[PDB]
């Protein structure tokens, strides 16, 4: 399958769309269609890919970096997110982290 996957930058108020494969990251899903995120470690062990969930579902078994509860308060790390559903995901949400 094939999902679509909202990006939106609240800072910038730009909202862009892209189809990710349920098999691709997102992350590069996103640069391949032409719109590039923010990276550091592209491993799941850091915080500078964070993005943060409007709706949809994602597996992000990969990550390291975040704890339980942040995942439980809609964090995911971009790089190593896999959509499971048709997503709206809120990006650049970094700073949100401690
Ligand atoms: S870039 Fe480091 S976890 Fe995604």
């Amino acid at each position: 399958a094939t999902f679509k996957v909202t990006l939106i930058n609240e800072a910038e108020g730009t909202k862009h769309e892209i189809e990710v494969p349920d098999d691709e990251y997102i992350l590069d899903a996103a640069e391949e269609q032409g719109y590039d995120l923010p990276f550091s470690c592209r491993a799941g062990a850091c915080s500078t890919c964070a993005g943060k969930l409007v709706s949809g579902t994602v597996d992000q078994s990969d990550q390291s970096f975040l704890d339980d509860d942040q995942i439980e308060a809609g964090y995911v790390l971009t790089c190593v997110a896999y959509p499971t559903s048709d997503v709206v995901i809120q990006t650049h949400k970094e700073k949100d982290l401690y």
